[PDB]
């Protein structure tokens, strides 16, 4: 009738109902004896994995019990990191150097899930004497390898990924600077008169200049087959008659694409004028700068072999493969990819596809996993400031004149 | 002159019409003996299926008759079930594993339709000792099959699935936060001025973008046929005369999808002055989360065979088949899987297609399956709370300057 947490499940030598138990069924048998069979509300019972958890009437005095009014049990929520000012790189570069902030629990979370050698040769301990590269477009963090090391496999660490960075800017923070054009080039213009000749001033006029470009692709197949039979007399003359068949079939695919721009004016003319227009349309290239604050969020992978000892795998391989996850820190995209999804849904067997947290929080404990979570998903503000540019793109003019009596 | 439903019809040894009884002539005459020939009004008789029940003029004793005021027979309507409010999993998590509410009704349903086996080997009841575990998308219920059992196929358990869930909003219940944006690439933008130089203020302007795409697909086939004569001479010179005629059939289908986005300014400008502009276009990821509070509805599907005994198709099967149905608890969608106008229309021979309704009032009591059906229809309320996303959409930027006087 309610959801159980197999973390807070006791032993005494409100108790859980048939329902609750077979719903969780194969943690409550996983943490429990060959042969112990234990007991249950309304006279149940459970047995070990000899009997495979066979619940049954029966009667004991071990009662798996569970908390009458439970606590939450969900990742607590810290204050936010601010960071200086400055450009996109700046600040991603600020807070990939930062330890105790962002080094440390990133390890911690690649070694509680079970990866390998999160370190470096200089140190005994876990996120320390690591090494930060940049990338093309990202950044890696892995322990140094650099003189020789103790233990199988040793040379192989484990790396840390980040990249696609992403911002949230707040509403009444962005500003932006003069717009220049560099290599402008004329596609079409048009001028025009608009008379006014009525007592009344007038409005029903228009121009409109548009233009458009498209492209377009298409791929085919065909197969046929054909049969003919020929029959040949030399009754000198010769008579031949060919009768023939053929059949056919074929298959298609196509798309295009479209851009399209357009330009109007509509005068209002006094009465007994005249009104010159103009419309001009170009190409060029548009640069501008910018200022905004906003929320910061980036993508967090982990490459490495996993320990054969344990590992968090919801499969547990023994085989030391090398894996690849990638971590989402920030707003929800995916379940594959979000900490908070994965973490909430622990007490439904059928949804862990992925990874086993009820496992970690058994290896080191409830708390330390919580404050652990707690930090690697902490938000993060600074202040942007940069540069826009793009190539090749649509610039306009429009003008309405001043008035000629007639 | 008013339909008669053959539940509530009584012997006395207000009466039943000829046209009446003509209109439910088949359930009559399976209530009634080999030989038994019974009265009716304005001088009529029927006869039993040995007679294959004639109605002919004639005069008896037992009348057959009908209240003369009949009460309606139908489901009743109970109050709504409350759920915690929470995800959508949550809420369905809390839905399927309530024993009272939703397993025992539906088991007896199921029971009551003529299925084989719902139940559990540890009990000797219907909907009793039962298994809840969680497939891709919905949720199966069955029956634990351990331990051995006694009885013909006794380890084929009827399976009862839950899919397709669905939430009707209240109008003034829903909210979002805020929405967010990744992984952004550009496509188009524009800059452009708008000029007046005449002595009032000015409306008549416009720049508009456009973007489109589209797909499309296509297949032929073909037909033809051939003949051609030949006639050589050799009078050295030769002459060879050759007359061919061909004939040709085609047919063709295709289909075609689009797509547009347009954006759109028209500034208002003050007299003698200029407005800048600016228009963009991205595309990009979109996030954002959402709580409202609604009525849930979803389809349920029992899977097994019929039992030999009797069951409730209207074909009356003796084989042990294997049966598949779907119903939908909630609004009307069609007739096939709406148990209220089956329920309903039972008065009408010809409107039987799928479930014999008359058969389990006759088994099982009117009072006792109004309360089964009437459990079964209940209305569920919760609040829920979620998260959006979705990939590669469109998202723009429209502008509009502050004035320049020239």
């Amino acid at each position: 009738a309610e959801p159980v947490y197999p973390d807070q499940l006791r032993l005494f030598s409100r108790p859980v109902n048939r329902e609750e138990a077979q719903s969780v069924k194969s943690n409550i048998v996983g943490m429990m004896g060959q042969w112990q069979i234990s007991g249950l509300a309304n006279g149940w019972v459970i047995m070990g994995p000899g009997y495979n958890g066979e619940i049954k009437p029966g009667t004991a005095s071990n009662t798996w019990c569970y908390p009458t009014n439970p606590v939450t049990g969900e990742i607590p929520t810290l204050s936010a990191l601010d960071i200086p000012d400055g450009d996109e790189v700046d600040v991603q570069w600020r807070l990939v150097h930062d330890s105790a902030n962002f080094i440390k629990p990133t390890s911690y979370l690649a070694h509680y899930l079970g990866y390998a050698w999160v370190g470096g040769n200089h140190s005994q301990y876990v996120g320390e004497d690591m090494d930060v590269t940049r990338d093309g477009d990202g950044w890696v963090i892995r322990g140094n390898n650099d003189g020789g090391c103790d233990g199988y496999r040793c040379g192989d660490k484990t790396a840390i990924k980040v990249s696609n960075f992403a911002y949230n800017l707040d509403p009444d923070s962005f500003k932006h600077g003069d717009v220049t054009q560099s290599d402008r080039q004329l596609v079409k213009t048009v001028v025009g008169w608009a008379v006014n000749d009525s007592d009344t001033p007038q409005s029903g006029y228009d121009v409109t200049l548009r233009y458009d470009t498209a492209t377009n692709w298409s791929k085919t197949n065909t197969y046929g087959l054909s049969e003919k039979v020929t029959t040949k007399n030399k009754f000198e003359t010769a008579l031949s008659i060919a009768i023939a068949a053929n059949q056919s079939w074929a298959s298609q695919n196509g798309g295009s694409t479209t851009t399209s721009l357009s330009q109007s004016v509509r005068p209002t003319v006094p009465a007994r004028s005249k009104i010159p227009v103009k419309i001009e349309l170009y190409k060029a290239d548009i640069s501008y700068p910018y200022e905004f604050k906003a929320d910061v969020s980036y993508d967090l992978t982990l490459s490495g072999f996993l320990r054969w000892g344990g590992n968090a795998w919801y499969t547990h391989p023994d085989n030391r493969p090398n894996w690849n996850h990638t971590f989402v820190i920030g707003p929800y995209k995916d379940k594959a990819s979000s900490i908070r999804y994965q973490w909430d849904k622990r007490y439904i067997p059928g949804e862990v596809k992925w990874w086993d947290w009820n496992w970690t929080i058994q290896q080191n404990g409830l708390s330390t996993m919580q404050n652990n979570l707690a930090r690697v998903l902490r938000p993060v503000r600074a202040g942007i400031t940069g540069d826009f540019s793009a190539e090749s793109q649509f610039a306009g003019n429009i003008e309405i004149g001043a008035p000629v009596p007639l």
